[PDB]
């Protein structure tokens, strides 16, 4: 009757123009923000909305998409990664945006370019994260730990407080996200001389890190749910997480939390973070009646209100400049530091390759030499040695 989900149905019933929606929010403050930005936009409309349409997590979205060309049967827009848009533009299936009227000016850069193929601009930014410093205020007050600046620093805190609490305090996902940051504030980079490379010695050397955490009992495995949904069972330090984790933190956490910038090499400038979120695409097959109500969509999704609400909702990290210099925006942030800590944190920002196989090689391949390594102690370098040779096969297939 009265969600905003059963308001939207209600909404499209009536609509002469339906546009779908694809995407990959389960639940929590992304889907509710999602939502209540649809209801909005529908209610502006006379008779041409827009259907959020859920289909589990990202990677169920991007099968499912898959499936619905294969059907014949494509949404008018969806999420899509980098790496879903670098696949999808290997069909021809995504319109440029700026063929269909969506002014751009004012995106920011970081985002606009990770979007742009051949010079193009395929995708709208639009729930964009980046990886934040979570920690427990309370358990680094009661030890005198400082929240850490550098890679070494925070190596040492984790040990000092793992030592201090009979546990391991940094918990971390045996997933290719984490291992990013680590990857990256190494001096890693995943494309050398145009090829994919995931057996460098930094690649080694942040597998290893981790590995070695493990075993001297500062670093905490999680292999069954979000960080978030495991806290409360043992001794709780810092995460390396994103930013769109920050409302499931908030409600879970029985401490105070934090968020911080990343620790670097040095205090020079905070570490990089792994930009993840999605963008929004809109597929050719749609008629020309269904791309007008996207077009509008996309400018409302980038009207400085809906991006303040959205982020601050969420999060997510405004992708305009207008965003900051709306009020509710200021507001937020006037009221609560962490926002602006999450902004700050957008401009040291690193992203993943736009390769069309990459989201299989994340899980599939990268994600499964960091799991071996991690959970069963497989040599770093024979595990990484496996991956390397896994995806220059996938590649040349
Ligand atoms: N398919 C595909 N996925 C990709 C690709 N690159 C990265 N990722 C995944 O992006 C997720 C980050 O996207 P983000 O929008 O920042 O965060 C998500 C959720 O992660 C996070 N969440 C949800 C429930 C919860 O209890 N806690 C919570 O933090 O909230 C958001 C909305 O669901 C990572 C997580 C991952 O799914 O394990 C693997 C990563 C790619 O190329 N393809
Ligand atoms: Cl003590
Ligand atoms: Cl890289």
């Amino acid at each position: 009757m009265m969600k905003p989900e059963d308001v939207i149905k209600e909404q499209c019933a009536r609509a002469k123009v339906v546009a779908e929606l694809w995407h990959g929010f389960t639940g929590g403050a992304p889907k509710a923000a999602l939502e209540n930005l649809v209801v909005e936009f529908n209610k502006a409309q006379q008779g041409r909305c827009v259907r959020p349409v859920p289909q589990g997590g990202y990677r169920d979205l991007s099968t499912k998409i898959k499936a619905a060309f294969a059907a014949g049967k494509v949404p008018t827009m969806a999420q899509a990664f980098e790496a879903n848009i670098a696949l999808y533009l290997e069909a021809k299936a995504l319109l440029p945006i700026e063929s269909l009227g969506v002014k751009l000016q004012g995106v920011n850069l970081t985002f606009l370019n990770a979007v742009r193929f051949g010079g193009v601009v395929y995708g709208v930014p639009f729930n964009k994260s980046i990886q934040v410093l979570y920690y427990n205020k309370d358990l680094l007050k009661k030890h005198g730990v400082p929240v850490p600046a550098t890679l070494e620093e925070f190596v040492a805190a984790a040990k000092k407080l793992s030592r201090a609490e009979g546990g391991p305090v940094y918990w971390f996902q045996p997933d290719a996200s984490t291992f990013a940051y680590f990857f990256f504030n190494l001096g890693g980079s995943y494309l050398k001389d145009g090829k994919l490379v995931l057996n460098s010695k930094e690649a080694v050397e942040a597998l290893t890190l981790l590995q070695n955490g493990v075993k001297e009992g500062w670093a905490k495995p999680i292999t069954s749910g979000y960080i978030n949904q495991n806290l409360g069972s043992g001794p709780y330090a810092f995460s390396v997480d994103t930013s769109a984790g920050y409302t499931y933190y908030l409600r879970a956490a029985k401490f105070d939390l934090g968020v911080a910038t990343l620790p670097g090499r040095t205090k020079g400038q905070p570490g990089y973070g792994l930009v993840q979120g999605t963008n929004l695409v809109v597929f050719r097959q749609a008629s020309k009646e269904e791309q007008a109500v996207a077009k509008d969509f996309l400018e409302f999704v980038l009207s400085p209100r809906a991006q303040a609400v959205f982020a601050t909702a969420t999060g997510y990290v405004p992708v305009t400049e207008g965003a900051l210099k709306d009020p509710v925006y200021q507001a937020y942030a006037a009221e609560n530091p962490d926002y602006a800590t999450i902004v700050r944190q957008s401009r040291y920002a690193k992203f993943e390759p736009a390769l069309a196989e990459w989201e299989q090689i994340r899980f599939d391949i990268l994600g499964q030499a960091i799991k071996e390594a991690i959970l069963n102690k497989a040599d770093p370098k024979a595990a990484l040695d496996r991956a390397q040779k896994l995806a220059e096969d996938l590649l040349s297939s």
